[PDB]
């Protein structure tokens, strides 16, 4: 078990991106590490990749993985994250056998909103040892939309071309206003040709309620104390195509703070559109004015471009024909 990180020979670390990344367009940064492996090396040796706090790696979520370091068909080395958030690789019995080994590796890593907490630029720095590799980039997060009581914020966080899903996070109410009787909508973006199929079989959906507004940062980061799960007290349905929507039913039919809304959905592989979502927040006010405020999301499913070029932008829908009813498709 020796840490052979600085006996790892033609290091290489570099980070790549564009200037600007937008985590909600499902937007992240590509790790890059080359090394060759000494013939000394043994079963259970390891070596340590130094990651910046300011990422998530492979994914926005902890359950993540960490794709291993391969040879040829064979597996060279196993990772896991440690406590300080760096990665630890252990070398296989490859190389017990293999002399000359020369591997590389691959992460994507999406921005941390914990440690990125609101436009600008960052510093972001990787290494292996004392090969290291840093570049600024701006980060951008765009401000929720409100249009009277109600205010909205769709995202998409990431998407797995392979796996043809995608996951999206919708913040209702961030503006911590007062909500009569909320429901909240997710269409396809109208007149386009969306690649995205809702329904009960391929969309999951989990609701959690803001502890206030004030625990909502400009990056739209909650620390976990602050929220709970309820997705128990709201009621989930499908009622028109492609399309769910999400009753809050609190206790006295008001909410006064954010709530967030985590969909885990899928694609359609043979549909030549790109995913292009649309969330509506539907409310009354004291006056009993049904109206509707939209945010739409969308990003190529091409995955050749990291990111940017997609929308991620507040929209007014036509209001509502009927108070107290949603729209089957949400136009304007
Ligand atoms: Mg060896
Ligand atoms: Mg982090
Ligand atoms: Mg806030």
């Amino acid at each position: 078990g020796t840490d052979i990180t600085n006996q790892l020979t033609n290091v290489t670390v570099g980070i790549d991106s564009g200037t600007t990344v937008y985590p909600h367009q499902a937007g992240y940064v590509k790790l890059n590490y080359g090394f060759s492996v000494p013939n000394s090396a043994v079963k259970g040796d390891t070596f340590k990749i130094t990651v910046p706090k300011e990422l998530n790696l492979n994914g926005v979520t902890s359950t993540a993985k960490v794709p291993p370091i391969m040879a040829g068909d064979q597996v060279l080395a196993n990772g896991v994250i440690d406590s300080d958030g760096n990665v630890i690789y252990t070398f296989t019995d490859y190389v017990n056998t293999k002399d000359d080994v020369k591997a590389t590796l691959t992460m994507p890593a999406y921005i941390d909103p914990e440690n990125v907490k609101k436009t600008g630029n960052v510093t972001l720095a990787t290494g292996i040892g004392s090969t290291t590799a840093n570049k600024t980039v701006l980060v951008d997060y765009e401000k929720y939309g409100k249009f009277y009581n109600l205010s909205i914020k769709g995202t998409i966080d990431q998407i797995d071309k392979t796996n043809n899903t995608y996951r999206q996070t919708i913040y209702v109410n961030p503006s911590g206003d007062n909500v009569i009787a909320p429901v909240l909508t997710g269409n396809l973006k109208p007149n386009t040709d969306s690649n995205a199929l809702i329904d009960q079989q391929n969309t999951s959906i989990k609701v959690y309620k803001v502890d206030n507004a004030a625990d909502l940062s400009e990056s739209y980061f909650v620390n976990p104390e602050n929220f709970e799960d309820v997705t128990n007290s709201v009621n989930i349905t499908f009622p028109n195509p492609n399309q769910y929507k999400v009753e809050f039913n609190t206790p006295d039919d008001q909410i006064t703070t954010p709530y967030i809304v985590v969909v885990n959905g899928h694609i359609d592989p043979n549909s030549k559109g790109d995913l292009a979502l649309r969330s509506t927040l539907y409310g009354y006010n004291s006056n009993i004015i049904w109206r509707s405020m939209s945010w739409d999301n969308e990003v190529a499913f091409n995955n050749g471009s990291g990111s940017g070029d997609g929308i991620d932008k507040p929209v007014v829908p036509e209001q509502p024909d009927e108070p107290g009813e949603i729209e089957p498709i949400p136009e304007k």
